[PDB]
């Protein structure tokens, strides 16, 4: 496991239509390749696959709570205050996105736009049409349908009947230039899938899960007051740390640009942050494999109740780890997670 992807670099995959039909099996395959080590992987779907005929019929879709993204800070360290604005349509949002005030600046290469984002992120706050409940997939699409992934995370809805927005349901993100997401891991340290439906690119930064604690120690040192108030303040999704800051403090990280028509997979305990190049739309949700159960059992949650997502691990432990159930309920489960190990389902490829 330590031999595959030794630098824990972001990997890209090009499945065929046959390989694209079994979602869970393909995630097992990419892990057998060492993809998970980076904490982020890109999946380019087969040319024949399309989740919708066109996007010219969504102008009247309402973004109920758009957020103005105010950033405070300096020297590569920032706090993001996401201000709720009144509801707007996709057409109203696209008009603001493409206006002279908010449009993407003229640039040659990504590195120019990236330098531009870190120089100007505290000025002219943009509007992010983020966390919109909904899907852009046509009803008949069976392959990589974010609405219905059919992973083991489905036990939460199957056994209890409870739905957690964006976690076991899809979220839509309407972006504009300079909109962004703060460093974070998923709720319960779950996996996530992100499909960029259309528009301008979305740039990502990732820290390998095996270096995740180094990012946490850096954050705690910089924000001691926040660290004193909450056990996992990064779950508030307010902390921005520049790649230059990470480089200076020796935090290993990688960066990738996602283009329209591509999927991004985040792995358990894979910290990620990023920004939108301009007007776009992405669909997202969380999912699980057998490997996540131990991450969910060990996840450190927000203790100040600013973040409320908590999944009971009991059903997963009883069903997939019965030999460990009594030891775990007694608080005697001393399992140490090896972040390099692929999911057990990967066995057929190894
Ligand atoms: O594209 C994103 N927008 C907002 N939040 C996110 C969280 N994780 C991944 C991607 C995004
Ligand atoms: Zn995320
Ligand atoms: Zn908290």
């Amino acid at each position: 496991s330590e031999t595959l992807n030794p630098s824990a670099r972001i990997m890209t995959f090009y499945p065929t239509m046959e390989e694209f039909r079994n979602f869970s099996r393909y995630i097992a395959y990419i892990e057998s390749q060492g993809a998970h080590r980076a904490g982020l992987a890109k999946v380019v779907p087969p040319k024949e696959w399309k989740p919708r005929a066109s996007y010219d019929d969504i102008d009247d879709l309402v973004i109920p709570a758009p957020i103005q993204q105010l950033v405070t800070g300096q020297s590569g360290l920032f706090t993001q205050y996401n201000i709720q604005k009144k509801a707007m349509t996709v057409r109203e949002f696209r008009k603001i996105a493409n206006s002279d005030k908010y449009c993407t600046p003229r640039y040659s290469e990504f590195e120019e736009l990236e330098r531009k984002y870190w120089k100007n992120l505290t000025f002219n706050p943009p509007i992010y049409g983020a966390d919109v409940n909904g899907t852009l997939y046509e009803k008949h699409v069976d392959e990589w349908n974010i609405g219905r992934l059919r992973t083991i995370l489905d036990l939460v809805e199957k056994e209890s009947g409870i739905t957690i927005e964006g976690v076991n349901t899809p979220y839509l993100y309407f972006g504009m230039w300079k909109t962004s997401f703060a460093w974070h891991t998923e709720d319960m340290d779950l996996y996530s899938i992100n499909y960029l439906h259309f528009g301008e690119p979305k740039s990502w930064y990732s820290v390998p899960p095996e270096h995740g604690k180094r990012l946490e120690r850096l954050a705690k040192g910089f924000f001691p007051g926040s660290a004193q108030s909450c056990e996992a303040f990064l779950r508030h999704k307010m902390t921005l740390i520049s790649p230059l800051m990470l480089k200076k403090y020796g935090i290993p990280f990688d960066k990738v640009t996602q283009e329209a028509g591509e999927f991004m997979i985040t792995f358990p305990y894979g910290y990620h942050a990023g920004f939108n190049h301009g007007f776009n739309c992405a669909e997202s949700t969380n999912f699980a494999t057998r490997r996540w159960i131990e991450y969910g059992k060990q996840a450190v949650l927000c203790s100040c109740r600013k973040d409320m997502v908590k999944i009971s691990m009991d059903v997963f432990v009883r069903k997939f780890q019965p030999e460990r159930y009594k030891l775990w309920k007694a608080g005697k489960d001393n399992t140490v997670i090896d972040h390099t190990l692929p999911t057990p389902e990967a066995a057929e490829f190894l």
